[PDB]
């Protein structure tokens, strides 16, 4: 019992783009930019669209970097994360009631106000690697157990 959700992280070679979510879930912290696939939609087509509702940012090709799968104890769905890179963007990032974009240098990624879970599987994106990964997490800060392994093929 698992839901489809995508991430998105623009990675250029010196830079990557991430948002501050303003409200609902994943407040207060950095992140790729995603969400829900819906009906009738692929999976990268969902990519595409979260990426421009969140961030402005038209995305032509998406390459699959991971999945990673999400469960909260006392939630009864897991969240089936398929996380994109891309470092071709067409638009400048737009900060929108929900979300705020921002430019980090890549020695400059706030893992300390991310979700805790980054700070694994971020330095494989950074490298070029492929993972899949499934986090534990009791709320929103506590990670009880994981396995992350990387893969050829996403
Ligand atoms: N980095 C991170 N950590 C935990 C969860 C998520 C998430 C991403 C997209 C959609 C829903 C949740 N992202």
């Amino acid at each position: 019992a698992s839901r489809l959700y995508t991430l998105v992280l623009v990675l250029q070679p010196q830079r990557v783009l991430l948002g501050m979510k303003k409200r609902g879930a994943g407040a207060g912290r950095w992140n790729g930019f995603g969400g829900k696939v819906q009906e009738g939609e692929t999976i990268e087509d969902g990519a595409r669209r979260e990426l421009q509702e969140e961030s402005g940012l038209t995305v032509d090709a998406l390459h699959k970097v991971g999945q990673i799968v999400f469960e909260f104890v006392g939630e009864p769905e897991l969240m089936d994360v398929h996380v994109f890179c891309t470092d071709s963007i067409q638009g400048t990032p737009v900060e929108s009631d929900e979300m705020r974009p921002c430019w980090f240098q890549l020695d400059q990624i706030p893992f300390k106000d991310m979700w805790p879970d980054d700070s694994y599987w971020f330095p494989l994106l950074l490298q070029k690697k492929k993972f899949h990964g499934y986090f534990k997490f009791q709320g929103q800060d506590t990670i009880l157990d994981y396995t992350l392994r990387e893969v050829d093929t996403v």
